């Protein structure tokens, strides 16, 4: 999936993450979508938020996916943890804490079709999978990030 899936990167703060995601969301998107976060409660908390901010929001069993497939809720707000549509867009709240994890993720968009776009939110708690991140999107020619690539902590496997 990361040869051939669109990934962007926006290294942040922790705090920072709420404002970008509404940023991202206030410019339109083609539902469903899907979020992903590391703690069930984030899921939580962060699904709470958005239906705040007038958002069909959704958290992650068959009923959340129909009314998905339906049109009726627009972003599915997940952890790690069935099956599930291609999705147009996937954000990495918080980003995977290994590779395969973040892979398994972005592979959402589809196996083939559309290219769709995984966004991914990168902290200093995230560096110990910058190197991997790295490569990752070096090798997606469908991919454009020197902010990361060129990142002292991505130099060296962890």
């Amino acid at each position: 999936p990361h040869e051939r899936v669109e990934q962007k990167v926006f290294l942040m703060s922790e705090s920072e993450k709420r404002k970008k995601l509404l940023a991202i969301l206030e410019q339109g998107f083609d539902p469903p979508i899907i979020i992903f976060v590391n703690q069930k409660k984030g899921c939580d908390v962060l699904a709470k938020s958005l239906e705040k901010m007038g958002y069909n929001a959704c958290t992650l069993r068959e009923f959340a996916l129909s009314n998905l497939k339906a049109g009726a809720k627009d972003i599915l707000v997940a952890t790690d943890v069935i099956d599930i549509q291609d999705v147009s867009m996937v954000v990495n709240y918080d980003m995977a804490k290994n590779i395969e994890d973040y892979i398994h993720r972005i592979g959402r968009t589809g196996r083939a079709g559309k290219s769709g776009v995984a966004i991914t939110f990168l902290t200093k708690e995230d560096s110990a999978v910058f190197y991997e991140l790295k490569q990752a999107i070096l090798e997606s020619p469908v991919s454009s990030p020197p902010e990361l690539a060129n990142h002292p902590d991505a130099q060296h496997k962890p």
